Parts: C-alpha cells; structure tokens; sequence
C-alpha cells in the first residue's frame, strides 16, 4: 500500500508529540517529555485509500539539528507546528520552512501550517496573522488542539491530500 512519510517540525514545546500521540493512541499527553526522534507507523483509510502513515516526530531543540535534517530529507510532507500562545514559536516558522526548502532542494513541498493549543484562552498569535503567513507560502493553515482533538485528523489528512496533489 501507499506509504506517506510525514515529518512534524517546529519549536520546542509546541505540541508536536501531543498531536501525533492524539492521532495514533487517542490520548492527550500532559507530561513533560522532550523528544529526540521518534517514528510512528499506522495503517489508515483516507478517502477510501488504504495507506500507511509513517510519521517522523522531531526535536524542537537546536542541538539535534543534524539529526532533524537527515529525517527532513526523506519526508514527503511536513507539518510546521507553532503554539498560539507562543509568539517566538510563530516567528521561528520561517526558519523551519527555510530549512525544509534547503534540505529538499525545493521551493514548494507539501506542507501545512498548524496553530496548536487552540484550547487556550491566552492567545498571542491571531488566526488572521497565521492565515496571512500561510497564504504567503501557498499552504493551508489549520488550527488544532491536541488536548480536545479539534483539528487533529484535519491537519494530518489535509497533508496527505496535499501530497496526493503534488
Ligand atoms: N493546552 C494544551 N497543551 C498542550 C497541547 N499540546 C501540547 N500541550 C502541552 O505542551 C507540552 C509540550 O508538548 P509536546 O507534545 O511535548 O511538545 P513538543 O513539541 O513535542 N516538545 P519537543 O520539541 O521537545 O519534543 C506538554 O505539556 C503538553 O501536554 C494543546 O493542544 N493544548
Ligand atoms: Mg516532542
């Protein structure tokens, strides 16, 4: 069956792992558990297609940049995640996108911009600003909560649909 290699990137603590674990294991992880590199494989049916999602969960910490680059190289699509209460993680998106472009030698790779932690009332990044950034890159913007599961399937399934249209 078709295998889609999806890579989840973004600053430390934005919820990359929580989103992935919500998808795969149906539970919200509330603990402090920094990732080095983890990979998940799950068989799913998306729009009637049987496919294997191979999800590569990366570290947000800059010490692991080399390893992150190796993994980004094999990826077919990327989830670029920031948190809606963390303005620095939003600013850092440009830098993760630029690295993806350099690693893939491409101006256009299937990607979705994800604004996570949308359950939180204390928002510092407005949906309007994120949407303007996404439009400037030519990619979809999805808001998610790993805590409530809002947007979780949408983010991953939208990415797969983008890979299908590349
Ligand atoms: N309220 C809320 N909290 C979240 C959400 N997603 C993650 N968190 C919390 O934020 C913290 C970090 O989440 P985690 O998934 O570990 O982030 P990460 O991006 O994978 N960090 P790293 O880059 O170190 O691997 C955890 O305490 C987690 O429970 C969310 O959608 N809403
Ligand atoms: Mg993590």
């Amino acid at each position: 069956m078709t295998e889609y290699k999806l890579v989840v990137v973004g600053a430390g603590g934005v919820g990359k792992s929580a989103l992935t674990i919500q998808l795969i294991q149906n539970h919200f992880v509330d603990e402090y558990d920094p990732t080095i590199e983890d990979s998940y494989r799950k068989q799913v049916v998306i729009d009637g297609e049987t496919c294997l999602l191979d999800i590569l969960d990366t570290a947000g910490q800059e010490e692991y940049s080399a390893m992150r680059d190796q993994y980004m190289r094999t990826g077919e699509g990327f989830l670029c995640v920031f948190a809606i209460n963390n303005t620095k993680s939003f600013e850092d998106i440009h830098q993760y996108r630029e690295q993806i472009k350099r690693v893939k030698d491409s101006d256009d790779v299937p990607m979705v911009l994800v604004g996570n932690k949308c359950d939180l009332a204390a928002r510092t990044v407005e949906s309007r600003q994120a949407q303007d950034l996404a439009r400037s890159y030519g990619i979809p913007y999805i808001e998610t909560s790993a805590k409530t599961r809002q947007g979780v399937e949408d983010a991953f399934y939208t990415l797969v649909r983008e890979i299908r249209q590349h």
